[PDB]
């Protein structure tokens, strides 16, 4: 009595979304890069997307890299480095393919510092680099002393304070817990954080204490964490990982369990597929509000992992959590109320455990599945910073974008394909 | 000729007096005992929600408020004891709204309780609160145990003293309408759901607790005390709305409400152009909602405290809807929170463009509540409180909606065209 084959990928992509829905992400500790994450090297600089040589990397990201090599000691200066990075010395590599995820240029070096994330339910790890926290900062391409200073500042005593600090924590803090009070608050934990950040910082706040560092370390600490709300930006974007990563490798799966990309191509990664075979098209652009006399002009392509979120059921698939971030991305409350019910129709199932209350408590949708999107015609509908073509320069603004369609052509192609 | 006629009076005045309301900047600035800064205070006062009752006919809850307070004050030896000093002479019963001052539940204040202190940035005057205790075992619902009242010490041992030395590293004070601005658009409302608030404020405080002398071990136990209730910043914007409420009281001609409170017995509300303490009372109304398990609606006492200063201001029930979390907490459904906050303007004097809700396009909220209209619509504010056991410290046993009676706004006018020269 032989199962159909449409019944096969109904039953993986149970099994698929099942792992997603039940992890459990874990804030364990931090630590530098290089101690901690998997095949590091001392030479290894990972970044945001899918696979790309550092000559074909979009302005942002290269003087991010720049930036990163002079933080590394790996090169005297921005001029040095782009020479350093062009000659074969440096081996560049997604956060993706090391069980990491990076925000915007998404640039991760070896004496970083990362947060360690560990899957209660499935035991596998996640991790991602630390907000810097102004608006002029790596993650955007900016690459000034100012910015390698801060870098400086952020290994040398923020870091090991968070690594001492998790080390009260035998517990760990539960980051899904967090995430859904988070949704209740207004926040959709990709372009708007103000309540995770604030929930993370309260958590946190006890154990830094407990440190042997100065009150007056520990008075600058909390002066940079509440000198933006992009802190815990990079918290949920792992926990997504964490959790979206228990997803993949499962054998009929049509579920997609990354969506990332580097300003330059869109990557997809999908569970049925497996490993680290990308899907990758054109980086679309991103419409919405242009800051201080600014333009569409100036802004680069879609550039970032976060987008990991929306492959989670948060970020633009929770806009609908969140109407404050209208005035900063553009559209309706209206529309920002729909886009979450519309995007049931392209995934698997509601997570009963993060829940939206003006959509009287419905699960968010979670399970990007390509047949849904191919038949509905409906692809996913993204919220992100947006960030200048120019090197340096900052964050410029923010809005909507959708992958690429020829994304998920080919990979229905590869998995049609796979089954027989 | 407009030869300034009457109706015109009323409309000016109205428009000076929302305007009061809407730009004060209400900004904490420090704590400290009540008896060392709030007005007409003596060692033998104590206040308590609502307007002027004597003691002899408080309420179950509220009773067991001042006794507690006694023998925190060390006015009496205990419970049975504190019952007879109060109904002694010797006692000084006023509301915290003759004082500057608002109180949660029973709303009891005596001299040596913390108070937050809240200053008018734009007009000057300050109003006070005091600190929530944060537990549900707790002396704002009548509870008064040797633990309520070792916990009251704590609190003014050191607790208070740690806020109060906190402050002064802190010359700037911190914004509170900016604050309430930012819990609006974080699924507040500011009286029943208080949690992106308190989690904002006790953030902006600790930079200035490390700054100073008390040990780390006791500030560890003060972060255990903060997030152990997401309650902790619901006094702070009653204190921020009385702020403001009061700089657009007393405005000769004006039929804006400047208070609503309620003391478990009657409600009592003032309006500006009628000004001081002139208080109109009826009685206190059931508020019906869902019920916490196994608990009943006639379990329920009659709507207590003055919390109700929220509504006053445009925030807690007035904005609903911007806090759709509340609905199955509160009762109700979704489309009737958006709706009601959409209702409360034509009660209202207009749109508080500083402080506004995202679903509903970023209006602002519903500001000065005018007698007038709420007799001409028929329609009477509407409030969403905790609903409180009618029996002395068991406390919040559910929540719902809650009018003021119909009766105090009749009286309101006609003391109004009696004034009206």
């Amino acid at each position: 009595n032989a199962p159909t084959l449409y019944e096969k990928i109904q039953q993986a992509n149970e099994e698929a979304v099942t792992r997603i829905i039940q992890s459990k992400p874990i804030l364990v500790g931090f630590d530098k890069a290089i101690n901690v994450m998997p095949d590091m090297t001392e030479t290894t600089i990972l970044h945001a997307g899918p696979p790309i040589t550092y000559e074909n990397m979009c302005g942002p990201m290269k003087g991010a890299v720049q930036g990163a090599l002079v933080f590394e000691g790996l090169a005297k200066d921005l001029a040095d480095a782009d020479r350093v990075a062009r000659s074969g010395a440096i081996t560049f590599s997604p956060c993706h393919e090391h069980d990491a995820v990076g925000s915007m240029a998404g640039v991760t070096s070896p004496n970083m510092y990362v947060h360690i994330i560990k899957n209660e339910t499935y035991g596998n790890t996640a991790f991602t680099n630390l907000s810097e926290q102004l608006a002029k900062v790596l993650r955007f391409g900016a690459n000034d002393q100012s910015v390698v200073d801060r870098l400086i500042w952020m290994r040398d005593v923020l870091g090991p304070l968070l690594h001492d600090a998790m080390t009260f924590c035998p517990e760990g803090i539960d980051l899904r817990l967090m995430l859904s009070q988070a949704l209740h608050m207004g926040d959709e934990c990709h372009n708007r954080n103000v309540a995770g950040s604030t929930l993370l910082v309260q958590a946190l706040t006890p154990y830094m204490v407990q440190t042997d560092f100065s009150r007056e370390q520990l008075k600058e600490v909390f002066e940079f964490l509440g000198s933006s709300d992009y802190f815990s930006g990079p918290t949920w974007m792992g926990a997504a990982k964490c959790a979206l990563d228990a997803g993949h490798n499962v054998e009929n799966s049509t579920i997609v369990t990354t969506m990332c990309r580097n300003g330059v191509e869109f990557g997809i990664r999908v569970s049925g597929i497996g490993g680290n075979h990308w899907f990758t098209g054109p980086a679309q652009r991103v419409i919405g509000p242009m800051f201080a006399g600014y333009t569409q002009e100036d802004a680069g392509l879609d550039m970032g992992d976060s987008a990991i979120t929306e492959t989670y059921g948060v970020g633009g698939f929770a806009m609908a959590a969140a109407p404050a971030i209208v005035p900063l991305v553009g559209g309706t409350v209206a529309e920002a109320l729909n886009y979450s019910k519309e995007m049931l129709e392209i995934t698997t199932k509601e997570n009963p455990n993060v829940t939206i209350p003006v959509l009287d408590f419905m699960g968010i949708p979670t399970g990007i599945d390509v047949l849904k999107v191919l038949e509905t015609g409906m692809l996913p509908v993204i919220n992100t910073a947006i960030a200048h073509k120019e090197p340096g320069i900052g964050m410029i603004g923010a809005g909507l974008t959708n992958p690429p369609a020829n994304v998920f052509n080919e990979a229905l192609k590869a998995l049609v394909a796979t089954i027989n």
